[PDB]
DNA sequence: GGGTATTCGCCGCGTACCTCTCCTAGCCCGCAAGTATCCTATTCCTTGCAGCGGT
């Protein structure tokens, strides 16, 4: 059912997409895995310690 | 006496850091505050003794 969620919109139904370096500007080979995550930030700040 | 077994009691169990809270109990005696009470006046009445005109 994620494959067929992933297909309803446009996406790639593998999960990988084709990124592209910031610096140089070309491709990375070995197409990665990009996608969304919920992060939290805990409470062990540096200016506490 | 003596070699042995069984029990008793002491010794020991990681490093570094961060946050928070809480730290004796009970009696006793001076003492401030608040209060109910006691003495202090005024107005009426009916006595008891000293002056006092009068003769």
């Amino acid at each position: 059912e994620i494959k067929e969620l992933l297909k309803l919109g446009d996406l790639p139904t593998s999960g990988q997409i084709r990124l592209y370096d910031g610096r140089t500007g070309e491709q990375f080979e070995r197409p990665v895995t990009v996608g969304y995550m919920y992060m939290l930030k805990l409470n062990h700040l540096v200016d506490d310690k």
